[PDB]
């Protein structure tokens, strides 16, 4: 089957010389192409995209003076050795110095007072307390008494954060941010600090958007926050570094975009401790006693959130995108074929054109549909075609007769490409077995009148022995047969001559049923000496 | 070429009125559509997805009492100022106090004893030691001697972590987790704490799955771990916050899912220090000497792993997905066309239907294949068609003759749409040049018998001068020619009349080869007065 | 419309028995299939990919001796309790001990000297200073005077980092890295340490590439850096853990790849403080005074960057990819159809084949194009076809005549499938209204000569009453009509007989325009007794 495989199958097409459909087809082609090109370029769908790998190094600069005598805060005093994605700047603080692990009364709170030891419970762990009770109601001061606890003593008082913030001059502090980013898939590395950047720059949204030295108060202004107010209880501020990087040589750009967003929830419910603070202890020994200064530090935690993508041209990405948009170029074909199949219907003239006469020249689709689509029937064993000489159409009786004569069984109308049922006076009763008799109980005409076998052309197109012999010799020029063999060939050829004449197409002539008058006239002209006639047999 | 471009080409189609193929085609259309719709909706393939940008703020609450007198541990004692993605809770500890940078003997280990200075090596750095040897085997105690080292003295003893853990009451500690998440591409921000959440809630997998206050022991229970056992040597616990967020207005939901997973490897080999611990020093001065208390802290490091995606409807994402699934609607066409092309073969009746008679009504595909596919031959210069009057088929001799007469060169069988090689007694030797003689050495019949030129229709269809003149005038109604011009046109028309009659289609009649008898009978009826006959020439 | 929906439409195709096109079609099919398969397998486009969730635990090991007497540095002295994605190793340091919050002169800098109090400014905050000026120029030493500041005193001197680094023996330190990774979507967890790994291993790029114990100097060597030189001022070193993980059972592999990259910028401008350092303070009390030792620590920050993807087979991913590459199998059809449509043009023989005769056997595409494409015209109301008996082509006059006789209005040439304008002497003036007269002002021939109505076949094909009656009876075998009805049917049938004869196809015969001579000869043979002749009317 080497020749069976080496074959090419091409579609048969009808090329229409129509300027309307040629223009519509090309207009739809540009619309699809314009959107496909726009989607590819705007979304960089030809690029293989990769998340960024970031490293952040921060350096805070600034000195603070706190009036309380005067204490100095440099970077070692309000910051911590961490210089990565997060750094903390202390803006407020409460101190409780000289704490010793011993027994002491609780600080008087909203419910920390007691009047008897029955109120205190030994081993109890008050969620708002920093010690474990011993069940003793010792005196805190002269006025009131509080339950004794095991804790660092004296316990930290429920003192609010100072207002204004002790280190609110941190607004004028600056942080330098060094961001190293990398794309391991594309093997590309860059940093946020350009060689042109000087140390005297400060970030501005419009004047210096690439300087990575930020004033803290400027950061808060750009986020819509008030540094002075947030400094009292603290908060979390997000410094977002966005990297939209194009690594293609012809459109190369890998630069950061700086934005600022508060990550603290200012509407935090009071039970969740709004703001940002933590407690840390400075441990020291004094008089052979382990002492501790406890500091509740308020301030801003700055989170450096670095995100972004690096794209570079990928051939496989482009191939996948192009293949995923190739089917959209069939839109013009779908639309115009729908127009052809829809405007070729008979309800167009019946119930559309009289209303709207602007659509009148769309009758050309009836011609287009004729040249495009050919309808065929499934050749089932019960497929029958009936033509009546007194009718302009052809009936298709595709159902089983079930003993009803074919004359009375009406079928679907199809355009042409002595017995009780007889209406011409020439038909004869079927000589088939009684089960199949209803097939041959067909007349040449539906309504009474002249028989078709009495027409001039019936003797010329069907019964002429010379013409049938000429057709037989056209099939086989050197043909010698006996009378019995010749009669059978002439009889079967006369059936086809009637079927072709009255039904036109061989598709319908194959399942055409001869009327009884015509069938028996043919059988009289070319008789069968011995045996009975088979009748119509299913061609498949 | 304005009219050349403004054209529309449509496919020629055969519409089959078959309920089986119409049902199969629609059933396959629903199957493709059902899967395409299901894949799009279940996977949200219409959405542009974005990784989350997360910020975590944690607050641990709890007080611990350690029995050793009694020491108090509050958050400043077992936690560190870090409150981001990681926080540490100390659950056990070993202390070595009053260390001084001086010379001291090594602690007695499995191989730290010595009996001579030759065992010790000056400057040696034992991997299991905390000092550098000086080559001297000083006495540690009365029983044994150990190598002298430069270290903080005395060196920390090889003491195991206490069992049970000193701060195993950390099981009852709680952590509040504040998670701020953001989708910069979609510009959406939310947090894990809803306004409905109260401070008295505790997380439960089924009762309070949205409360972000977690008991540490509950975290360990939900991970399948035992807090009490892990507390002795420490470990790493992962708190996973998963954000499956739909940002479409009609299906909006952005809420976290909490899961817990141990990140420590409990099956760690002993050389890799299983558990979690670190050594830190509390530095202080005493008697003008730089002293240090060294603490080996065991405990749980909690990692807050926040991940997830935020999806919102994207038109370009939907267009790409739809275009990438449009080709699947050709599946019905492919399947039914395969059925038509396969069940139309002759081996169906030969070796399939006798076995299985259920497939018998599939003979309709032979009719479908006839109305769908037309087979044509490549018109190569060696393409020849031969018809023998005593055969029912037509031979295609597509090979070069190479001096073998065309009568004997057998070719592929194709259905019809005096010389030694002669078998009819009427053929004449070719008058062509000897190289091309084998072309015209063809008889009308394969086996001996009557010549086709003696048939009645040969004189009527091929030789009739009146009919050929009528055909010529049909071509050109007003045609005047001399006898030499008329004879040439009549002779060439008689070749085509024979070729059309004996081969049917003009595709095969173009390459049909006339038998010598017919060719010379035609040339006798319409002779060429001067010159020689060209013979058959390749039409392309 | 149950039968209207249950229909199947198949394309009509031409199957070409060509080995060249069959081979080209299959070769292009393998090329598309080979690339589609290669792209799918190399890029794992059948897999659903997921970013990794990582947890890192590090442990640094090593002791350092610093010569300054001799001070010992163990992990508590050069590292910090952080053991996650970042750890710091101190390699150099400058100490300023015994600092007290008081008033002191500034350290003499390049511009810190003063000669009068007018130079100093009270409250000034020098960016290079660690205090706030009080406007007083106190003496620092005997030689020079500096402005008094409020700071920790004495202020840290502008001392360079020691060279060589004090803790450059950190080169021989080792870090053990434990990496737990997870794929929450695929529910897969693994770690970087295999059970086969022993504690005596050290990482080597080729000898032990899976051991996660790294010498720091080896890390710097693998990054192309010098640990000894970087140790003086510090730097940031990236340890990259790449996880290319295949989670399919038949190709399972999830192992890390270790690479090293310096994240510090060695070419940093001096104003941005190149290297890596931070200042931290050791707070202590002495003589009831809050004292502090300030250390400027230089060293290497190591960032553990863990990235990667985990892929597992996804059915929806495969379906989307296959559907997005199905349209590429139409490439063979597009190419071969382009070959057929292009090599069938007449400029091939005119201006291509004489130059290149290798392309000569490509004339078979003219035959292929004939069997594939049928061209039809849009049936517009101004569509006219004209045939002249003295011409070999047929003119298409698709434009409006606008009073110009159809004889003179030339149209496009189309191959056949008494009055002043008359050139045959038999034409008659039109009897139509004057506006439409130009339609019927057409002669049978362009140039003077014999009329076509004087031909023998005109009386046989057009005027023969017997033949027209036979055609009428073929339409309707039992037809009885009056002379007026018979004449109208015979006249209209004779128009079609002329149009079919002279134009061939019914597509062109529908819009064919009869010459005046033929029209009036037909109207003379079959006259209209009463009324006037309608003439040609638009068939649509
Ligand atoms: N289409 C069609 N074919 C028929 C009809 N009647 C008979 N035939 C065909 O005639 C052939 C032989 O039928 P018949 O002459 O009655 O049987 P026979 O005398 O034994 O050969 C069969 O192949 C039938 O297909 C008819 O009404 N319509
Ligand atoms: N198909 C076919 N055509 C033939 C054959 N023999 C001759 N012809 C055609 O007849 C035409 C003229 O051949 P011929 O009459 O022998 O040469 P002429 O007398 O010089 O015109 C050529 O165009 C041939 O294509 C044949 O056997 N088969
Ligand atoms: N194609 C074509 N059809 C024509 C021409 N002239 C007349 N007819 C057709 O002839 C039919 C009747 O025209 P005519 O005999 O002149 O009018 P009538 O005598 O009133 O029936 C119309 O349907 C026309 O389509 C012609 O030149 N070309
Ligand atoms: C009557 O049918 C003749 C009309 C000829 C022009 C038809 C134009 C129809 C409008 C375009 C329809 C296809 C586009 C559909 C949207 C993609
Ligand atoms: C004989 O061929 C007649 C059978 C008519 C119904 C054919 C049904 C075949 C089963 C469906 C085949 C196409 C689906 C293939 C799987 C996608
Ligand atoms: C003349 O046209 C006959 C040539 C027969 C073989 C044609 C081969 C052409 C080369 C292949 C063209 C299609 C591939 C285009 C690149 C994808
Ligand atoms: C910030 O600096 C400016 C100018 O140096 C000063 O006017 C302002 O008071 C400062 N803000 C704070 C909060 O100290
Ligand atoms: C910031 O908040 C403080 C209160 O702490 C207020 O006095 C000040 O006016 C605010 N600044 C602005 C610009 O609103
Ligand atoms: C946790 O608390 C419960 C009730 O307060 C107590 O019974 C239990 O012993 C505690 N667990 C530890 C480890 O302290
Ligand atoms: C947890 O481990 C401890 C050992 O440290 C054991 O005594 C206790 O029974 C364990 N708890 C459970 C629930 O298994
Ligand atoms: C590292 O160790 C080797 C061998 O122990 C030694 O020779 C070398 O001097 C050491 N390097 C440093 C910087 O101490
Ligand atoms: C590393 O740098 C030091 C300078 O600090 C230099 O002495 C040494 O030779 C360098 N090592 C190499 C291998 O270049
Ligand atoms: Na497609
Ligand atoms: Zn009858
Ligand atoms: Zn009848
Ligand atoms: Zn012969
Ligand atoms: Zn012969
Ligand atoms: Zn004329
Ligand atoms: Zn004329």
């Amino acid at each position: 089957s080497w020749n069976d495989v080496l074959q090419y199958e091409t579609n048969k097409v009808t090329r229409i010389q129509s300027t309307n459909y040629g223009t519509v087809k090309w207009v739809l082609h540009m619309i699809v192409f314009s959107y496909i090109s726009f989607a590819l370029v705007s979304d960089k769908l030809y690029q293989r995209k990769e998340p960024v790998i970031s490293s952040v190094h921060t350096k805070v600069k600034g000195i603070a003076e706190v009036t309380e005598g005067h204490s100095i805060f440099d970077t070692a005093d309000y910051t911590f050795p961490l210089q990565g994605n997060s750094f903390f700047v202390m803006t407020n603080y409460v101190k409780s110095e000289g704490q010793v692990q011993t027994l002491c009364p609780e600080y008087p709170r909203r419910g920390a007072q007691c009047s008897s030891d029955r109120r205190c419970k030994k081993g109890w762990m008050d969620p708002q307390s920093k010690g474990i009770q011993t069940g003793r109601c010792v005196p805190y001061d002269k006025t009131r008494k509080t339950c004794e606890v095991s804790a660092w003593c004296p316990t930290e008082e429920e003192k609010e954060a100072p207002r204004p913030a002790l280190l609110r001059s941190a607004e004028n502090f600056t942080v330098l941010i060094k961001n190293n980013i990398h794309f391991p898939g594309h093997n590309y590395t860059t940093r946020n600090i350009l060689p042109t950047m000087n140390g005297s720059c400060t970030f501005h949204k419009t004047w210096d958007p690439q300087c990575s030295i930020f004033r803290l108060g400027d950061i808060f202004q750009e986020a819509g926050e008030n540094f002075t107010e947030v400094a009292v209880q603290g908060g979390i501020m997000g410094i977002e570094i966005y990297w939209d990087c194009n690594l293609d040589s012809w459109s190369h750009h890998c630069r950061p975009r700086y934005s600022f967003r508060r990550l603290d929830d200012k509407n935090t419910d009071e039970s969740f401790v709004p703001g940002y603070n933590f407690r840390y202890a400075k441990y020291y020994k004094e008089n052979n006693v382990e002492k501790r200064t406890l500091i509740k530090a308020f301030g801003i935690r700055f989170d450096i959130l670095v995100f972004g993508t690096g794209g570079k041209f990928d051939i496989i990405q482009l191939v996948v995108y192009i293949g995923s948009t190739l089917s959209y170029f069939g839109l013009a074909t779908v639309c115009i074929d729908l127009l052809i199949n829809t405007y070729s219907s008979a309800f167009c003239r019946s119930g559309v054109y009289p209303y709207c006469k602007c659509c009148e020249p769309c009758t050309v689709n009836e011609y287009y549909y004729r040249k495009k689509c050919e309808s065929i029937m499934e050749p089932k064993p019960t497929l029958k075609y009936v033509s009546f000489v007194d009718e302009p159409h052809i009936r298709m009786v595709d159902q089983q007769l079930l003993g009803k004569s074919l004359q009375v069984v009406k079928g679907q109308e199809v355009p042409r490409p002595s017995p009780s049922w007889c209406q011409c006076g020439n038909c004869l009763p079927s000589r088939l077995p009684e089960q199949r008799r209803a097939l041959e109980e067909l007349c040449c005409r539906r309504k009474p009148g002249r028989c078709i076998t009495t027409s001039k052309l019936f003797h010329k197109l069907v019964l002429s022995r010379d013409t049938l012999q000429l057709l037989l010799l056209y099939q086989d020029p050197l043909l010698v047969l006996g009378e019995e063999a010749t009669n059978s060939r002439l009889r079967h050829r006369a059936y086809r001559c009637y079927a072709t004449w009255r039904f036109g197409s061989q598709d319908m002539a194959d399942f055409a049923i001869l009327p009884s008058c015509c069938r028996w006239r043919i059988r009289k002209e070319f008789p069968k000496t011995e045996g009975q006639y088979s009748g119509f047999k299913y061609p498949y």
